[PDB]
């Protein structure tokens, strides 16, 4: 028979693509008026009733390890933090000689030498006058020059003090696609991050993603619906990190019990430096606590899921971190504005062979000079928070690394890992992909154009 | 052909946090005038062509 | 060990300079080309 080309405009066809998504937030942040970086510089109001269309018959290939959404989110968060820090105070004058003594006023043995009482000369609002002041500095934030100390950052760069009016608390962020692009979502319960998905949908915006910055433990994230999920770009390659998603959260209570006082020191015209004035009461180690039974059950489930890839009879070892700097060797996070680094050796100290409120306690240290994003030369100073700090969070996942193993295959040991925040974003964006619409189609019909 | 024959040493001086000033530390050997060289015949021919034009 | 044509072209200049610590000064020296410096009033 006679067939002719026919053109269709607006056909449902798409290809894998990369683009620039935009971000949306709920009105609640606008009602806080605490100047959240995301709601202030990047995001717009969220749609009251987001649209989700379920694509019947559609099976789509996903790969969470080659998703540009993660890269865009990493770049966006870094840029927003830098932008929020631009108008803040630069602590150049703070790079001076410090005369430091111990703080032995009712301290515990574990907190001996952790805090230092440092006196120094500082500039005033008058360029021709100097003021002798004192402050308390954490042992990690100072280094001995030769009783003489200097700030750790003084030989690398000057730190920018965080503006107390700016809030970095994670508020949910939705990523939304512009014209000509779509976001596809995999709703399979046992989707491992790579391969086909048979239950696909298209969404205007992603679900509320909280950009939580943490290491060795994913906090306040999404949970698996059926069972614990193990995800890795290549499980057999020990050099690739493993992302573990829990089906039930694990409560973690972190606290700084020391009652701290914030003191303002005028270092220039309109320039104030917020230091630690004094400690009211005794000095105790900040610490985190998790239930022993819940952690043991979660580790058992994780081991059960790992044995599907590493053998039903292989011995599984959970050991602490190998080495590196404080950020990677410790569970690092932000509690009420203070930067905690906690020792997780008590969490990964187990053996499994394939055969009640003890409340595991993790000691923690606190830092004020912060190097984020694994960068160098852009240090940030965190002003102290007045009072006693307590936060409660949910461990929803882990980042793990496997040792080489020597190919013996008899045993496998896993250690907490992290550092690169891109894995944290992948833990939430694994189910999303971006596609570009191709609206033009050509097909045969019996329709023929007039002459 | 242009040349600086003096063997120069670069010295870093820390003038602030993360701020380094790169100065001339010392000269290894004798100090000679930097200079350029061009062939006399080639330049003369080129100038002759320029004059002709 | 300079040549006659390069006499006075280079100068050995000592000066006090700031350090990474705002309250400390370091005495340093450098070599400066004659064209990059001007006499104030050695
Ligand atoms: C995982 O998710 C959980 C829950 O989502 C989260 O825990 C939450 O953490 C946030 C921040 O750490 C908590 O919010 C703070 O809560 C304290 C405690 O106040 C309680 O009681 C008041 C009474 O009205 C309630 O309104 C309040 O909601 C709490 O129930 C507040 O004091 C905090 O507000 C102060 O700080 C804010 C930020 O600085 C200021 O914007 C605010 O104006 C308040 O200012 C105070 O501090 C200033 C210095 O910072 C000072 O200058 C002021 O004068 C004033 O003193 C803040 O609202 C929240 O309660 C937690 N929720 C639960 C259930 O625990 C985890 O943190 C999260 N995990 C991670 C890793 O992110
Ligand atoms: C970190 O380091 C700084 C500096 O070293 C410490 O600051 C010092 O704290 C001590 C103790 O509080 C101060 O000494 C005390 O000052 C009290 C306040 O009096 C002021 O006014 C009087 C009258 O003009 C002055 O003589 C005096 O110097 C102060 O300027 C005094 O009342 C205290 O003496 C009286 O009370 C005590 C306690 O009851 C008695 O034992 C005495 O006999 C007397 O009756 C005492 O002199 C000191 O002045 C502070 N220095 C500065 C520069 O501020 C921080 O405490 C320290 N912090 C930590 C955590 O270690
Ligand atoms: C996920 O991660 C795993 C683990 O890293 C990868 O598996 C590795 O794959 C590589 C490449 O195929 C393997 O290396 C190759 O092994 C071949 C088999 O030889 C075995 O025995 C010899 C004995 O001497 C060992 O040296 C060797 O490592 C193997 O154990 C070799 O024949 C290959 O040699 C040839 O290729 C190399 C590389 O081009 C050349 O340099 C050589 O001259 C030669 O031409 C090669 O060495 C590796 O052994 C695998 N490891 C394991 C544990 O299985 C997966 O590939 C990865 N998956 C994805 C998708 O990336
Ligand atoms: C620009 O200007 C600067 C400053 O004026 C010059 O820097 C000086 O250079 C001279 C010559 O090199 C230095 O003097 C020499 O220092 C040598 C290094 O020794 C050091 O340690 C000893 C022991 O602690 C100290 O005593 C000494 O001061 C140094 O700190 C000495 O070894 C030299 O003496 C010995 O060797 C010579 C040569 O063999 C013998 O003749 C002596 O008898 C003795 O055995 C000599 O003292 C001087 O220290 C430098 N000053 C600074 C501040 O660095 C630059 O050289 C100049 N550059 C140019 C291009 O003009
Ligand atoms: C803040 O600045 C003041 C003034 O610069 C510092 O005090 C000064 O400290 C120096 C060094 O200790 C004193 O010089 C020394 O004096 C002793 C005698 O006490 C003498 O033996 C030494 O040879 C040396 O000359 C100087 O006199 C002193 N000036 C004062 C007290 O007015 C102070 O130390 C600075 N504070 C901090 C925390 O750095
Ligand atoms: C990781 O796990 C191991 C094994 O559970 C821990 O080592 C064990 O720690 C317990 C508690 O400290 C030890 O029991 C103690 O024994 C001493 C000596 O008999 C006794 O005086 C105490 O009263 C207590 O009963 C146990 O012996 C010890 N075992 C080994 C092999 O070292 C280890 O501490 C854990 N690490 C972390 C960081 O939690
Ligand atoms: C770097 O700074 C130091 C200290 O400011 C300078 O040394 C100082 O130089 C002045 C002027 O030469 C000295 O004052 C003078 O002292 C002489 C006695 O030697 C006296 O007769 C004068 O009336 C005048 O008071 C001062 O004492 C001296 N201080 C020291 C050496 O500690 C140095 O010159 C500076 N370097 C450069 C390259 O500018
Ligand atoms: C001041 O603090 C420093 C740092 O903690 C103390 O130095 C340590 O002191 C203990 C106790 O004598 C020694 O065992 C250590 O070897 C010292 N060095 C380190 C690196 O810990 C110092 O003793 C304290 N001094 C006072 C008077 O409290
Ligand atoms: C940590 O996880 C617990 C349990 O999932 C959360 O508590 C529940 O929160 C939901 C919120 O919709 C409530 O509907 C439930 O009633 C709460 N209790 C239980 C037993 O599920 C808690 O909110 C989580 N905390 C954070 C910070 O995410
Ligand atoms: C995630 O699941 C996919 C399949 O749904 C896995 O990919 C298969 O891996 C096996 C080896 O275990 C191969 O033989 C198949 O050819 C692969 N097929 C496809 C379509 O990829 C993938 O390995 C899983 N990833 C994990 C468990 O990390
Ligand atoms: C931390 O220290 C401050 C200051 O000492 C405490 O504030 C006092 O609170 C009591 C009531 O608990 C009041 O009667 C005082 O007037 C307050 N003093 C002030 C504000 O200077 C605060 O309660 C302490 N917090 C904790 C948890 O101990
Ligand atoms: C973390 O803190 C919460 C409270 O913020 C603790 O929950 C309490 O647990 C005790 C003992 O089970 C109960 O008696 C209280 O009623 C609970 N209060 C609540 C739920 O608001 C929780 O036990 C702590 N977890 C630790 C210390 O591991
Ligand atoms: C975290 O806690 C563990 C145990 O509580 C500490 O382990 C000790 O580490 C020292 C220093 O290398 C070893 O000599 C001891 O064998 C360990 N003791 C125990 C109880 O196992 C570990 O030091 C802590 N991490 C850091 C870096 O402080
Ligand atoms: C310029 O000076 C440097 C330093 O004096 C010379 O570097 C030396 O080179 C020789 C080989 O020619 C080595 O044996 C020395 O170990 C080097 N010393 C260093 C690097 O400190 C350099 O050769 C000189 N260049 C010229 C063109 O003379
Ligand atoms: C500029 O330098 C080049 C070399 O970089 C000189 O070229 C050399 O010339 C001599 C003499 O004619 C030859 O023996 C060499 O073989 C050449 N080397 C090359 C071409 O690599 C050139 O003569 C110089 N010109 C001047 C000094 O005017
Ligand atoms: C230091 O350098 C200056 C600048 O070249 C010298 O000043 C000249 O010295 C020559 C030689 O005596 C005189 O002929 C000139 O008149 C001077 N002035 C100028 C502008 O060239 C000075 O002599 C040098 N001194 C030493 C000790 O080397
Ligand atoms: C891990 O545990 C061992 C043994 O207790 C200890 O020597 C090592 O320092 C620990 N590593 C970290 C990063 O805490």
């Amino acid at each position: 028979e006679n067939l002719w080309v026919t053109v269709y405009y607006g056909v449902p066809v798409w290809k894998d693509a990369e683009t620039t998504l935009f971000c949306a937030s709920d009105a609640k942040a606008y009602e806080t008026e605490k100047h959240n970086v995301w709601a202030t510089h990047a995001c717009v109001p969220t749609d009251p009733n987001p649209q989700e269309i379920h694509l019947e018959n559609v099976t789509e290939e996903f790969n969470m390890w080659k998703n540009n959404m993660v890269e865009q989110m990493h770049t966006d968060i870094i840029s927003l933090w830098d932008q929020s820090l631009k108008p803040c105070v630069k602590l150049t004058p703070l790079c001076v000689t410090l005369q430091c003594t111990n703080v032995t006023n009712n301290i515990t043995d574990d907190m001996r030498g952790e805090l230092k009482n440092c006196s120094f000369n500082m500039t005033t609002e008058l360029r021709d006058k100097k003021q002798k002041v004192y402050s308390l500095f954490y042992r990690l934030d100072v280094v001995q020059i030769n009783k003489e100390y200097r700030l750790i950052n003084c030989n690398t760069s000057a730190c920018t003090q965080i503006c107390p009016k700016v809030s970095f608390e994670p508020i949910p962020i939705h990523y939304c696609a512009p014209a000509g692009f779509a976001i596809l979502k995999c709703k399979d319960k046992k989707f491992n991050g790579t391969g086909p998905c048979k239950n696909v949908s298209t969404v205007q915006c992603t679900h509320g993603i909280k950009p939580v910055v943490s290491t060795q433990l994913l906090l306040n994230g999404s949970l698996a619906e059926e069972e614990v999920m193990i995800r890795s770009e290549n499980i057999t390659n020990n050099a690739k990190n493993i992302i573990v998603q829990f089906n039930t959260p694990v409560q973690i209570n972190c606290t700084r019990p020391n009652n701290m006082t914030r003191k303002s020191i005028r270092i220039g015209p309109g320039q104030a430096f917020y230091a630690l004035g004094d400690i009211i009461g005794d000095i105790r180690q900040p610490h985190c606590t998790v239930s022993k039974a819940t952690w043991n059950e979660t580790l058992g489930k994780v081991v059960k899921q790992l044995r599907k890839h590493f053998g039903n009879n292989t011995i599984i070892f959970f050991a602490n971190s190998s080495g590196g700097d404080l950020e990677v060797t410790t569970h690092s996070f932000n509690c009420g504005g203070e930067f905690f680094y906690c020792n997780t050796s008590g969490l990964f100290n187990s053996t499994w062979i394939s055969n009640s409120n003890d409340s595991i306690t993790l000691p923690c240290r606190i830092k004020q000079i912060i190097n984020m994003w694994q960068r160098v030369g852009q240090c940030m100073y965190a002003p102290p928070i007045q009072g006693v700090i307590r936060c409660v969070s949910n461990i929803t996942g882990l980042i793990l690394t496997r040792d080489g193993g020597s190919t013996n295959s008899t045993t496998e040991t896993f250690r907490p890992g992290g550092g690169d925040m891109r894995d944290n974003w992948r833990s939430e964006l694994y189910k999303y992909k971006v596609v570009k619409i191709e609206p033009l189609g050509v097909a045969p019909t019996r329709c023929k154009r007039r002459v």
